[PDB]
RNA sequence: AUGUUUUCUGUGAAAACGG
């Protein structure tokens, strides 16, 4: 028994619980852009680089962006399983962007499909609908967010 | 409390500032 505020605010409720966050759909949308801007090349960054590098270009028009904020961003997709970490003795891990995931619509989906695992691992059954309000502001995804859940279950 | 920030090699940890 549960009502539509009463699942967003758990959600990220468990998501913050994660060290991860979801910045709403337009500053969500433009930090993951930055991210394969910065690892498409298969460049490979330090963590801290990455944020960095994000939260410089992102500053500009999202003045609230931190190395935090977007360290959780991050945190997500490292979550998500889309990052090859790779090992330094007693210095940063370097991280890279799986192939599978450097274009966008690829890592689009990885990141949303782990927001919805999370769901999962909390017992939240949201419907597309309101996925599709929750992640991005409106109702164009629904198929696509059916699609997510489908894949997973 | 709700938040916000900081450090870090984090399927994550440890803190600080609001009040």
């Amino acid at each position: 028994h549960q009502n539509p505020q009463q699942l967003s605010s758990n959600l990220w409720a468990a998501v913050r619980a994660r060290g991860c966050q979801f910045l709403g759909p337009a500053m969500q949308e433009e930090a993951l852009k930055l991210v394969l801007l910065a690892l498409e090349d298969g460049s490979a960054l330090s963590r801290k680089v990455l944020v960095l590098f994000v939260v410089q270009r992102l500053e500009p028009r999202f003045p609230q962006a931190s190395k935090t904020s977007i360290g959780h961003v991050v945190q997500l997709l490292y979550r998500a399983s889309c990052f090859k970490v790779t090992k330094r003795d007693e210095d940063s891990s370097l991280m890279q962007l799986k192939e599978e995931f450097r274009t966008y619509e690829a890592l689009r989906r990885e990141h949303d499909s782990q927001i919805v695992q999370i769901a999962m691992e909390a017992g939240l059954r949201i419907a597309p609908d309101q996925w599709s309000s929750l992640l991005y502001g409106d109702q164009s995804h629904k198929s696509h967010m059916q699609s997510i859940i489908d894949k997973l279950q």
